């Protein structure tokens, strides 16, 4: 509600000793922060915050800036910039601390902490932080508030089930987060002065020697800095090389950009720790024996595992009909490149690879199968498709699924060459593969019944609905299935809702009450019309 | 990871010294406080919590407990105490810290304070609890950052989209989220001793009197 206004001293003071730590390890409330803290533009601003009973964000930032400097001698010199903001973003190479109101209006009397829930902002990848997060945070807490407040117990309202089921449609939905965003390379994060320094003593075309930086190649804060920059760069290559996409929740394209993305990357950071700088800053720490650093260099790459995890080029085999499929828009074209990734995923076989990993990819590409042949259909325009021309496209179409389903079994049995492999270290035997496309398929198979069966309700009405070939229930039936024709015609095609094909359902048994009154009145035809012998007309 | 590991020292004291701050707004350390530093089972799951990458989350949950009474006619007191979480719990009446390392991996030299993460947490209401925290926490920030760094101009995911929908159902079912004060019925207090009296006496087969408490009856005290 609406109480006393807190005043600037209280709170200031809170979070002057709260900062300090949380961003680096300590500070004891930073001068910089205090100069605009107090600035009037904040001022009036977290008055505004406390006094007015809408707002609830707000965002304290403490970059530490990479002020550019032209000076000879270094590049980049290390800097302090508080910032005050009122909402809440993502700041650039900073981590900032919100404040939300959980009370409209805010008071010292009552404890502002209290009053006031606390968040710390992340900025090496913020939305994973926030999606992990919130998960780690509420979905537990809200399952033991939901077992504790007994709403199970009371029927009478089930939605907070329902909010913790999208709850975890949320967690489980994304997880990716925007993942692979590609970062190929940073700049150099190490000591400027020694980058410097050998540029000149390069630029000249003289070799930079040991000398030529003078006591630095030897002094011990010289060789901590760089140290430290070698450590920084270091931990920087190793989160970028330990990234990988989980191969669910995303696509076959993911994969592949993924792939692509990691090769490159490698190729890359493969040709850049070999510039010169970095040779003879490793030699000149080296020089102070350093070894710790060099120690580090040498086990802290963490991608030649990963280089051998990408040697198979399989990989690439495969990529190559999934872009054949993405161009496809015909059926025959469309399982050509299932035959052509089919035999490479049967190479595969050389290689490594994580098989779950290769399970979820094969449902992947199922699923792309289905979404492109869905879109292939939708091209196909079956809205209104003729009959004989809808039962060779469907012919066609079913031939390629079928011929995707061997693919399938195929499949299984390289699943069963991968037990093969998988008896040399036996780990878990968990198989579960199901393309949704089965319903689809399913929808598309029943429509053709109904097909076939208007085929036969046509001829026999000139046959057995024409008079002795009444006239007046023979015109009325006549009417009554070419309507109902045009009905289950019309209101569905390359519809692919399953509740289409109920509603088409209903259609074709309103379609079978009205054949139904035919059967009868056919019928009383009949049993009337007998009665004399057994031959030709007669029975 | 394990390869530098921030001491239990350190870290507990970081904490003692960030506690009282936060669940007293710049209070001093309790005695509560006090028992969590000397915590045995809390001294070792926040080492392991510290330790093990494969839980990133640690709760602290400061415990208010019904506290018995022998006062005048005033209802019992409430005593501050501690408890300790590897998992999060609905906690009642018992205030709570959350810390889950925004570092995965851990490292002493690294700042331990920016190697975590911390949310916390008062107990008025779960419902609006979550509403009102992950709407002033995700709305402005996140579609803030998808339209200012480029991920709207990007194709490469329309995953952003489709989760924003389904933040938005998030914030409408938790703010519909008001229903029930979930107050049904609560354990009836008198005392300890006139209720162990009368079940010691009724569990002969005798009916409770007035006789069986004897002197209780005039009792200013205890009455």
């Amino acid at each position: 509600a609406v109480q006393n206004v807190a005043d600037v001293s209280v709170l200031q003071k809170h979070l002057r000793k709260l900062v300090p730590l949380l961003l680096e390890d300590g500070g004891e409330a930073p001068a910089a922060l205090e100069a605009a803290l107090e600035e009037k533009s904040a001022l009036e601003q977290m008055r505004k915050f406390l006094s007015d009973p809408q707002v609830h964000t707000v965002l304290v930032e403490r970059s530490t800036l990479k002020e550019d400097v032209g000076d000879e001698g270094e590049e980049e010199k290390e800097f302090i910039s508080y910032n005050i903001n009122i909402d809440i973003h993502y700041g650039v190479k900073s981590n900032s601390l919100a404040f939300i109101k959980r009370t409209p209006v805010i008071d010292a009397d009552k404890p502002v902490s209290s009053q006031l829930r606390v968040l710390t902002l992340s900025e090496d990848s913020p939305y994973e932080t926030l999606h992990s997060f919130i998960s780690n945070a509420v979905a537990p807490f809200f399952k033991s508030y939901i077992r504790e407040s007994g709403k199970a117990d009371r029927d009478g309202d089930k939605m907070a089930p329902s909010v913790e089921k999208k709850i975890a449609e949320l967690e489980m939905g994304l997880l990716h987060l925007q993942q692979n965003i590609e970062i190929p390379e940073i700049s150099l994060p190490i000591h400027p002065m020694i980058t410097n320094v050998a540029k000149q003593c390069y630029e000249r075309g003289e070799k930079p020697k040991v000398t030529d930086f003078g006591d630095k190649v030897e002094d011990p804060t010289f060789l901590n800095q760089l140290q430290s920059g070698v450590n920084r760069w270091i931990r920087e290559i190793q989160k970028v090389t330990k990234l990988d996409r989980d191969p669910a929740s995303g696509t076959a394209l993911q994969e592949i950009s993924f792939w692509l993305n990691l090769e490159r990357a490698l190729y890359r950071i493969q040709e850049k720790r070999e510039s010169p700088e970095v040779l003879l800053t490793l030699d000149i720490l080296k020089h102070g024996k350093r070894f710790h650093a060099t120690v580090s260099f040498d086990t802290d790459t963490g991608l030649k595992q990963a280089l051998e995890t990408v040697n198979d080029y399989n990989p690439l085999m495969k990529d190559f009909p999934l872009n054949d499929l993405l161009s496809a828009t015909e059926l025959d074209k469309i399982r050509q490149a299932l035959v052509a990734i089919f035999t490479h995923l049967r190479k595969i076989r050389n290689t490594k690879y994580p098989i779950q990993r290769a399970l979820r990819l094969v449902e992947a590409i199922s699923r792309d199968l289905s979404s492109q042949l869905l879109k292939v259909l939708g091209t196909r325009k079956l809205m209104h498709v003729a009959y004989e021309e809808f039962e060779k496209v469907m012919v066609a179409c079913f031939e390629v699924f079928q011929t995707w389903d061997d693919e399938y079994e195929k499949l299984q049995v390289l699943l069963r060459d991968i037990v093969k492999r998988k008896r040399e270290e036996n780990l878990k035997m968990v198989w579960r593969i199901n393309p949704a496309h089965r319903k689809l398929q399913a929808r598309l198979d029943q429509m053709r019944k109904f097909r076939r069966q208007h085929e036969q309700l046509r001829a026999v009405i000139v046959r057995v609905l024409r008079p002795q070939v009444f006239d007046a229930a023979d015109a009325n039936a006549i009417e009554e299935v070419n309507l109902a024709y045009e009905n289950v015609k019309e209101v569905d095609g390359l519809d692919v809702s399953k509740e289409g094909t109920e509603a088409w359902e209903a259609a074709m048994k309103r379609y079978d009450e009205r054949i139904d009154r035919v059967e009868t009145r056919i019928t009383a035809r009949l049993r009337d019309q007998l009665g004399t012998a057994k031959n030709a007309n007669e029975m």
